[PDB]
């Protein structure tokens, strides 16, 4: 059952997890980025200076082209190229193929990565910001259409070189402890949901919990930190700063230009705060929190050097993999909603732990959401 998957996933600190699948009769073997925060599915298929393989269609008799044209900008970079269908699947996946629109890419500006050991993205989320429009179909809904693969996978991303498991069409029990905690999906676009109280070592911050969801709240794995609108941002670092001014470090740091190290096993993770996001439930001004450590802000790059991992944004909070590393994270498509445990391969420090726990009592949940 679900234990082929286990162990499916890849990767290079802060360059995303990956999953291998084959595309095209004979099969053709990719390395493909997990992305729960975008929709297409993409491949480089034409050479560039980074990738060492790529997509060679003329070699696929499954091939079908759809002679349009597409683009997808992310973040930072971006590619573009010609839409086709071909025969998709995963080798330590579900056992079966799917017909699935494929994008392959022949132009791209800042995507690829310097021997990131992938050559294309699986956009895992919804319709809703595909591109072209929404009516190009994203792989899973896809697999759901054409087998019996239930609609949920859930994603166990292992921090520290790194792995971990992306178990599609269930939950497997030995990726967590403890119980799952359910928040709902807000809207089927990003996986959106609403974040309605953040402390920093026991304190609220007190802000209208508005300013937390302020464009909109993600769970999205192919993000690597964990991002904060510029007045949760400011507040944030402020109180981070505050619990930990026994030693000072530069600005750059706390812009995440530069490092800091401490000569290997001697970091000072006591002095540097738990952070907790509290998350919309499933019940009545019902919610809970997720508590992550500074093992998971302060992303590792005979001294122990780290960036910090939490960074400005202006276009909403993204919880990216340092925040999904804490978990196992459950996208129940088919109920709406995403579970979060804490996860077996959890970054375990020696006075303190990564945390699910609730219910907690928040009145007027809905509200914390922008509109
Ligand atoms: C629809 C396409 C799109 C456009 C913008 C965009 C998103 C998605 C959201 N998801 C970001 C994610 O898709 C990408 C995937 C990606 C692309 C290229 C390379 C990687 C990862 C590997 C990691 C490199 C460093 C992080 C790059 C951030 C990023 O854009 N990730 C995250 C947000 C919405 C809130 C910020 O921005």
């Amino acid at each position: 059952s679900f234990v082929e998957m286990v162990d499916n996933l890849r990767g290079k600190s802060g360059q995303g997890y990956y999953v291998e699948m084959t595309v095209g009769s004979p099969p053709q073997t990719l390395n493909i980025l997990v992305d729960t925060g975008s929709s297409n599915f993409a491949v480089g298929a034409a050479p560039h200076p980074f990738l060492h393989r790529y997509y060679q269609r003329q070699l696929s008799s499954t091939y079908r082209d759809l002679r349009k044209g597409v683009y997808v900008p992310y973040t930072q970079g971006k590619w573009e190229g010609e839409l086709g269908t071909d025969l998709v699947s995963i080798p330590h996946g579900p056992n079966v193929t799917v017909r699935a629109n494929i994008a392959a890419i022949t132009e791209s500006d800042k995507f690829f990565i310097n021997g990131s050991n992938w050559e294309g993205i699986l956009g895992l989320a919804y319709a809703e910001i595909a591109r072209p429009d929404d009516s190009l179909e994203p792989f899973f809904d896809s697999l759901v259409k054409q087998t019996h693969v239930p609609n949920l996978f859930s994603l166990q991303l292992c921090g520290a070189s790194v792995g971990g498991s992306m178990i599609i069409g269930g939950i497997d029990h030995s990726l967590y402890t403890g119980s799952l905690w359910y928040t709902p999906i807000r809207r089927e676009w990003y996986y959106e949901v609403i974040i309605v109280r953040v402390e920093i070592n026991g304190q609220d911050l007190k802000m209208d919990c508005k300013e937390y969801n302020y464009d909109k709240s993600i769970v999205d794995s192919g993000t690597t930190n964990l991002r904060l609108p510029k007045k949760v941002f400011e507040a944030a670092v402020k109180s981070i700063k505050a619990a930990s001014s026994t030693e000072k470090f530069p600005d750059g740091f706390w812009l995440g230009e530069q490092l800091v190290c401490w000569q290997a096993g001697t970091t000072p993770w006591n002095i540097f705060p738990v952070i907790s996001l509290y998350l919309m439930g499933e019940v009545t001004n019902q919610s809970f929190r997720i508590t992550i450590l500074p093992q998971q802000y302060l992303r590792p790059v005979q001294d122990d050097c780290y960036k910090f991992a939490i960074s400005q944004s202006s276009t909403g909070t993204v919880m990216g993999a340092v925040i999904m590393e804490g978990f196992y994270v459950v996208f129940d498509r088919a109920r709406k909603r995403i579970g979060f445990a804490v996860s077996a391969c959890h970054v375990h420090d020696e006075f303190r732990t990564a945390a699910v726990e609730g219910p907690f009592v928040t009145l007027d949940m809905e509200d914390c959401g922008y509109n």
